[PDB]
């Protein structure tokens, strides 16, 4: 009698979308379905007007800012890594074409260096990414470039499968650690390669075998190759294109807004079978993927680890000692501001379509670790010069209580603090893997 879908999806953050996008590309019949009244969930892209009346609801927005057109503020900008899966996933799916992608113009790594004599004190340098960077880079002492560069130049050749590019180092056998004690790379080197080319979060890396560091850094070097300046990608006009183009893939194989769910229908042995809304509406379903907004009702669904603060900061130029930089992104290691996580800023501005012409957005996130958040991100925001305006949020962060729920609900984990997509990237793989019990494949 009634309606019926493989999967009901439940919110339109890119994860959602993303999924939904390789739901209708693999042939299942889905309904997908937000509260809200825009698109994108806790990832919504918002105009001036939006962004003043969600952070700054008292006051007029000012004149200097111009028009919304101008304006496409991404709550959550996240750059992706130009070999990644998203990519991939964004081909398999043929959503690339919906939108233009834009190189970020640079990769910096926090490294403190006390002033000389002869010398500055420094903050943030480039990362390097080819034997060349590495001769020649202001992270390593005269000496350690020469060893920096010589680690780059094995990496540039080694192959996981070919025994011969190896001299004589077994990566399977070998500790990540023991790669770096045999090329006598320092501490600060080692930590801007775990950190800012193998795009790790802390150090457990180090224990584990080479290969898996081995492929990710060899990655990060094959994928500035695309575009040269850096790795990263972005979207013309931000991540608000996401949303967007797989609503419209997807209606070709739909997505509607302002839908209020009020219930999940339980079978007898507790499975989904279906969702209510407010309005009456009733659909059945095998499946359903939602965000974490949309469980808070049920029972072991969720499990808070923590909050994100992100911190949205207009300014009138280019990030200081980022090369005048349109778009940029910081990483900053947990160990230098004596903190248990990493801090990310990710800077874009015109270029991008995100906003006025002569205005830049920096974007602040971190893990929170303390009492006081707003504190914990002041030594990043120093690095920033004359802010003139700053919208800060702060959020819980969920993961879900299992990977594959006996009841069919499985639900996106929160948004981490990473400045980059590829933990969400793999919290929706993980997801896929679950629904179908098979790997997607590349």
């Amino acid at each position: 009698q009634g309606e019926h879908y493989d999967v009901i999806i439940l919110g339109t953050g890119l994860k959602e979308c993303i999924l939904s996008g390789l739901l209708s590309h693999y042939g299942k019949k889905i309904l997908v379905l937000d509260r809200n009244p825009y698109y994108g969930g806790e990832t919504a892209s918002l105009n001036l007007t939006n962004l003043y009346n969600t952070f700054k609801p008292k006051e007029n927005i000012p004149s200097k800012y111009g028009e919304n057109r101008h304006w496409n503020v991404d709550l959550i900008p996240k750059f992706i890594l130009v070999g990644g899966n998203l990519v991939k996933i964004l081909k398999k799916t043929r959503v690339t074409n919906y939108l233009e992608w834009l190189v970020v113009e640079g990769s910096y790594v926090y490294q403190h260096q006390k002033k000389g004599f002869l010398t500055s004190e420094k903050f943030i340098h480039k990362v390097p990414a080819t034997d060349m960077e590495a001769l020649v880079s202001p992270l390593l002492s005269l000496m350690e470039k020469n060893r920096c560069k010589n680690f780059y130049q094995y990496v540039s050749e080694w192959d996981a499968n070919k025994r011969n590019t190896w001299d004589n180092l077994d990566p399977y056998k070998l500790t990540m650690l023991e790669i770096y004690k045999h090329f006598n790379l320092c501490q600060l080197t080692i930590d801007f390669l775990g950190h800012a080319v193998a795009l790790y979060l802390n150090d457990d890396y180090l224990k584990q075998p080479a290969y898996l560091t081995l492929e990710r850094i060899k990655l990060y070097m094959q994928s500035i190759s695309a575009f040269g300046k850096s790795p990263f990608i972005y979207p013309l006009y931000g991540l608000g294109g996401i949303p967007e183009g797989f609503s419209r893939m997807c209606a070709i194989n739909t997505f509607m807004l302002n839908k209020n769910v009020v219930d999940f229908v339980f079978d007898d042995d507790n499975k989904v079978c279906g969702i209510k809304s407010s309005d009456g509406e009733i659909a059945y379903c095998d499946k359903v993927i939602c965000d974490p907004s949309y469980v808070m009702h049920l029972k072991n669904k969720i499990k808070k680890i923590g909050q994100v603060i992100r911190c949205i900061c207009i300014l009138s130029n280019p990030i200081p000692e980022t090369n005048q930089t349109n778009s940029c992104q910081i990483i900053i290691p947990q160990n230098q501001l004596n903190r248990k996580s990493d801090i990310y800023i990710n800077l874009v501005s015109f270029q991008h379509g995100v906003t006025l012409k002569g205005k830049y957005i920096a974007i602040v996130s971190a893990t929170v670790e303390t009492n006081n958040p707003i504190k914990e991100i002041e030594k990043p925001l120093e690095l920033l010069g004359t802010i003139e305006e700053k919208f800060v949020k702060i959020s819980d962060l969920y993961v879900s209580t299992s990977k594959k729920p006996a009841d069919n609900i499985f639900v996106t984990s929160s948004y981490d603090a990473t400045s980059h997509f590829e933990t969400a990237t793999n919290d929706l793989l993980q997801i896929w893997e679950n629904l179908w019990g098979q790997k997607l494949n590349f």
